[PDB]
């Protein structure tokens, strides 16, 4: 569910889930379209795509497991749908925090999402 990748986000970036992410670039908010604005943005587009791959089980709200080993996260589920739904928020939390350094609050406020559909 949506609470655990969020949990996820936090460890990994440092940064409040939703009021960082929740608008950011034209991937991260809800829906999503056009170009990425920047590595974060892209780590949200392929979140997305990850989704789609994912339609059998329920992305939003799929209660997988997960847990922390010397730091690391580890998807541990034998449900192959809990599973892969747990790996896309994993990688999606691992691509955030390795570009946390390029993070611009302006693209919450400034975007050019043309209407391409990008490359799943
Ligand atoms: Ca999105």
């Amino acid at each position: 569910n949506l609470y655990q990748f969020g949990r996820m986000i936090w460890n990994r970036t440092g940064k409040l889930p939703i009021l960082s992410y929740g608008s950011y670039g034209c991937y991260c908010g809800w829906g999503g379209q056009g170009p990425p604005k920047d590595a974060t943005d892209r780590c949200c587009l392929v979140h997305d795509c990850c989704y789609t791959r994912v339609g059998d089980c329920s992305p939003k709200m799929t209660l997988y497991s997960y847990r922390f080993e010397n730091g690391d996260i580890i998807c541990d589920n034998k449900d192959p749908c809990k599973r892969a739904v747990c790996e896309c928020d994993r990688e999606a939390a691992i691509c955030l925090g390795e570009n946390v350094n390029t993070y611009d609050k302006k693209y919450k406020s400034y975007e050019d999402c043309t209407e391409e559909v990008q490359e799943c």
